């Protein structure tokens, strides 16, 4: 396999928040069969950002995902011709996020190339006011349509005053060559943001990502 | 400690519904064992049938209290008895077919009963739901979340459809206890929603569901 | 026409919003030709209704609206057997809504058979606390979809203290017999709550609808 | 005033449609007053485009608009200081575009700095067959709120075969400096292609809009 037990990862990412234009640098590593990467995010444009930092930390690789052998991989079966992914991030009080990420691959190493928009967000709301704490861990749905696999999830923001701020995700993940797609199933993920500086130009950040089926056992 | 959530409870519910313009009534009665997340139900169309529309748009329809929860999560559903809680929900399909449902679930003795209220509308009439077009619902993960007080879940949930592919659905529930009850952190729950037998054009159900809850089973690192 | 210059209403409404049973009836009078109705509400069980009343009041007929010539008159063509509608109501904070009516004609009277629901409104939202003052008027788009009529409008409460709290209506009405149906075209309205008492029990409601294509020309190629 | 009774148009419009990168530069001219503009549109990256070109017209100023005496004019009261708007448009198959214009003059001439993102799009559906025939004419809702100005718009485009395929705008007009805010009211648009080369890789665009309160009289 050209997915080698330890990849590195660099990438940049190109946004529009708020109409606040924005660049971010990032650089790690991670293993691939484990489901587990850290990175290193500078803001290179646009600091100090004026929103939550929590909105960009999931488009900052389902290459990173703990895949039991049952169940197809398409992400590393994808490589090296890689995949790029679009999203959609649709939160409670109708900010809407898109994201469009190209991965690529040389040697050991991934490429991303990123872009990321916001709009609409309420200037009180928990984004434009930084109030988030941190995105929890979640489950998210994977299911192939018209070739290529979507995967959907339900995520939350944990909020300083207390409660959570919702959000919902729409990916799509698409191959650069025909693969063997899926079964329905799940990848259970906890992003974390492991350090900060005050205003978020440097971020170290951490995801694990596991793929499972049901364990319920099935009656019919 | 002594419980009126005995470990087994019976269920009778009465389901009254429109869908597509299409009104209908079921009965149901059935057993299952909370703390162990599992129950059966059988399900009856005693008016409007034969129903013209996919019966999986109702099966989620026909209790929490049904959830095997760990001990270090609130277990929201089974606190709230005898007197019990009722929930509404949205389920808002992926081509604008739009249900919603108001249960209020009561107890006497070993019994809950349900009283239920369920709407659909705007469902195409070549679709899925109208076309008869579903097989079952994927298991799922439902994510629990406090809020002003009561305790909302949303899932994203999906209908394998006859022919191959998913049409996918987004339930937005909110759970409300009618008396105090402790309130939970941020959590999950497994379920898998099964029809296990039915008659030709299903007026007759046997439904089956398990429910587990638990927090994330991944570390947290930081 | 069995549609006569002046037809009768009589409806009932049976609802639930937030766990809340309750039952409306409806007696009133209208010009389906000129668009306009009058409807006098009576809340009969599950008084007094802990909701703001704006979230019913346009399930409260198609039939009363102004058709000019050149556009095809969906709904005055499926009497006198009539026709239901179905309806989902989005609110911005993710209240939800649905509504059914099912609506009959008898001599000069018309009859609607409603049900109403609505689901998961946030405690302290305007709807639960009772800060609306009115629908603002609007403008409905109106598209035909599988053989059956679309309508989509995006509607705004003004609410007290100022501002607005935003719905998006889908709707889809369903003729019982074989209509002509129209080509793409737009409905403007507006509803006006013009009496009630101190906690809406008693309600006096007015709507006028009017059918247009776009007053702006296209221009020549 | 600075809003002349004719004022030119540049723009250049930078995006990523199902990851297929492009950039559009446009050129012409309109009559602020009337309501009315017309563009000429160059593709000069990313030619073909393998999407509906309907899908970006819109983004292609509410500065074209009749406005009555009688409703405040929030587009026209903010120059020559500018704006910027915010846009998501939700297709009822779930395809998502977002689109940020930043709008600012010098003498008679208008310059947008645009970028405009379309993720999730069905590979068989209306917008990457190229099935559409034009966007019927439309009726926004203006409306303040949190002191910026948001229009709301249903949006239905005509398609091969004669049914439509639906949209719901919603855009966030944000003043570069304070105006005064208008009451509620609507804007009719009728947008039109009126020429166009067989890739719309140069395409001639018109819009008339008009703003207006409700025709029906109150009888409260």
């Amino acid at each position: 396999s050209v997915i080698k037990p330890e990849m590195k990862i660099k990438l940049c990412m190109r946004g529009t928040v708020n109409g606040h234009n924005f660049v971010i640098e990032g650089e790690g590593k991670g293993n691939p069969y484990e489901g587990t990467q850290i990175l290193d995010l500078n803001v290179t444009e646009g600091a100090p950002l004026p929103f939550a930092y929590d909105i960009l930390t999931t488009v900052f690789n389902r290459a990173f995902t703990k895949y039991p052998a049952d169940i197809q991989d398409y992400f590393k079966q994808t490589f090296p011709e890689g995949y790029h992914w679009e999203r959609s991030m649709t939160y409670e009080d109708q900010g809407i996020c898109t994201a469009t990420s190209n991965i690529s691959m040389r040697g050991d190493c991934f490429f991303y190339d990123i872009r990321f928009d916001g709009v609409n967000f309420p200037p009180n709301g928990p984004v434009m006011q930084k109030k988030t704490l941190k995105w929890e861990p979640s489950t998210e749905k994977m299911y192939v349509r018209d070739g290529v696999l979507k995967g959907d999830v339900n995520m939350a923001l944990l909020l300083e005053g207390g409660g959570h701020y919702r959000c919902d995700f729409k990916t799509t993940y698409k191959a650069k060559k025909d693969v063997r797609l899926p079964d329905y199933h799940f990848v259970d993920h906890r992003i974390e943001i492991l350090k900060h500086d005050k205003d978020y130009n440097k971020v170290k950040l951490y995801e694990n990502a596991v793929a499972r089926y049901s364990m319920l056992p099935s009656q019919a």
